[PDB]
């Protein structure tokens, strides 16, 4: 039996992947880059703020000064942080609160493996902080998604091996990070985006302890 679940936040616990997308798209268009559509945004999910901006600049073969890079990243963050102020417990995705309760009842550790610096604030907005045994700080890892470091850190922070853990993710980069950590990935989203080679559920209501159990036994 698995001993921990390692949660991504954005697009898994709540619909904040939508807000990252909207904020990055707005930023890109301000600097004359029009290619950040939903399809391109699949390459941005799960990756750090710096890597997101660089991927956007690369899309247009654009070069900015170091000073401008810092300002642009700050501008997007300030916008994103204003978007999320009204997030509340009502915004928790279906099934997620119940899963957290069921994991705790069964003495399964719960850790956050979000690349987002805004992760702790969002857990507070959603009254979820008390369910988490650990939050892996994305600033403390040497390498960000799709490197496995944040999932390894999350598992270690709750005293469990990655190989005894399940990771929940909505992103290509994050699934790869889970795979390379040794944990078992279960994605949420469209097969057209996350791959046909792992277990994928179409929506978070499918993330039941029953199903994680159904899944684990068969790995
Ligand atoms: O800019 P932040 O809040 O640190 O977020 C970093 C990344 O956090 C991840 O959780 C999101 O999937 C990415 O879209 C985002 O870029
Ligand atoms: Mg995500
Ligand atoms: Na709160």
């Amino acid at each position: 039996m698995f001993k921990a679940v390692l949660f991504d936040l954005d697009g898994v616990i709540t619909d904040t992947a939508e807000y990252h997308f909207r904020a990055w798209k707005a930023l890109a268009e301000e600097i004359g880059i029009n290619g950040v559509d939903r399809q391109f945004n699949e390459q941005l999910k799960g990756v750090s703020a710096e890597d997101s901006l660089q991927k956007i600049l690369d899309l247009a073969d654009k070069k900015v000064s170091a000073e401008e890079f810092k300002e642009l990243a700050k501008r997007k963050n300030d916008n994103y942080v204003k978007m999320i102020q009204d997030v509340s417990p009502a915004d928790v995705y279906p099934g997620i609160l119940q899963l957290l309760k069921d994991l705790r009842s069964n003495k399964i550790k719960i850790a956050l493996a979000s690349a987002s610096k805004n992760g702790p604030f969002l857990l507070e907005r959603m009254n979820l902080t008390g369910y988490f045994d650990a939050i892996a700080d994305p600033a403390e890892v040497a390498a960000s998604k799709p490197a496995p470091d944040i999932f390894i850190a999350a598992a270690h922070a709750v005293g469990v091996a990655p190989s005894e853990s399940i990771g929940l993710e909505d992103s290509q980069a994050g699934i790869q990070a889970i795979k390379d950590s040794g944990a078992l990935p279960i994605g949420v989203g469209r097969p057209e985006d996350l791959g046909d080679d792992i277990v994928i559920v179409p929506d978070t209501s499918h993330y039941t302890l029953e199903f994680l159990k159904e899944v684990w036994l068969q790995k």
